[PDB]
């Protein structure tokens, strides 16, 4: 089988993307942020407080002749951003563009942190990294994905985010139409359960690369690209008038500049992120201090390859036995 999604930006920043999936019988669409950062599918209920419900569409269990409480089971999640989440668990069937997971875990969220709250665009998160994260207690769930890779034409999923536009989610498959040039694929470990991988270096703009290994996470769920501070430092160096602010809580640039591109390794190829990507805005309305797209990971502690990065390339998450990445450009 296969399954094929679009998925849509939420907003004019690209600050995440939604993929609308089918829960339940009768259908229940619901549109969640597929991330390749996480592990669990949860989503706005009926049986989320009243008052953290801001606009989502919920799912309503008792309305799906395939809903099934799964008995005793919990689940409660936080995020590098600091949100969170937290409720109880059916199983039911879910559809993800056409393929069709019996019995997937619907983690029914009881309660969301207020960012979740106030994004009326995202009515939950589909966990696209690896189950070993998967937070159901006492009996640990497994994504989407782990449910449906035996029934896969190709035990993988793709990745093709738009810039300012919509683009895809397959499963299955991969569309050779999607890219230009090759794929190169490179190791991953999953040993923290992330789709982690070791890029091989960086340029700045037109200026040479600099051959050095960057492990970091190949990330749908967040916005940005983070790296260490010495990479950073050399992109926004290039950048008239750029600045770290501690208040703003990053790099920031006059919305005047013409940002350079960013080229990251992969294997022996370079996936090139033009300078209009990195840009993300005025910091508050009618600012003209814009935020940047590249940012420091020094205390995140790990590198994040988010949608920045992704969405500059064409991204095979390859779930055979030993897992792997491939990225191309398109």
């Amino acid at each position: 089988s296969t399954g094929s999604a679009t998925t849509t930006p939420i907003d004019s920043l690209d600050d995440a993307y939604i993929t609308p999936v089918q829960i339940g019988t009768p259908a229940q669409t619901l549109n969640l942020d597929f991330d390749t950062g996480s592990s669990d599918l949860w989503v706005f209920s009926s049986e989320t407080t009243a008052s953290e419900v801001d606009g989502q569409t919920i799912y309503t269990p008792s309305k799906s002749t395939t809903a099934k409480l799964l008995s005793g089971a919990t689940w409660s999640i936080s995020y590098g951003d600091g949100s969170s989440s937290s409720g109880d668990v059916y199983t039911d069937t879910v559809s993800v563009g056409g393929l069709t997971v019996t019995g997937q875990a619907v983690e029914s969220a009881k309660k969301v942190s207020s960012s979740f709250t106030e994004d009326s665009t995202i009515d939950g998160l589909l966990g696209l990294a690896f189950s070993t994260l998967n937070t159901v207690s006492p009996t640990q769930q497994k994504t989407f994905f782990d449910n449906a890779k035996a029934s896969l034409d190709s035990p993988v999923f793709t990745a093709d985010l738009g810039y300012h536009a919509p683009g895809t989610y397959n499963f299955g498959f991969i569309d050779t139409t999607a890219y230009t040039g090759s794929i190169t694929y490179t190791a991953v470990s999953t040993k923290q359960g992330f789709w982690e991988w070791t890029s091989t270096g960086y340029a700045v703009g037109s200026g040479t690369f600099k051959s050095t290994s960057i492990d970091g996470i190949a990330d749908t769920g967040t916005t940005l690209l983070y790296l260490p501070a010495t990479v950073v430092s050399a992109y926004w160096a290039q950048v008239s008038g750029a600045k770290s602010s501690s208040s703003v809580g990053g790099y920031v640039f006059p919305c005047s500049a013409t940002l350079p591109s960013f080229t990251f390794g992969v294997g022996s190829a370079r996936i090139v992120i033009p300078g209009d990507y990195i840009d993300f805005g005025p910091i508050s309305t009618g600012s003209s201090s814009c935020f940047g797209g590249i940012q420091s990971s020094a205390g995140i502690g790990i590198n994040i390859f988010g949608d920045v990065a992704l969405k500059a390339a064409f991204v095979v998450f390859n779930g055979a036995t030993t897992p792997t990445l491939g990225f191309a450009s398109k």
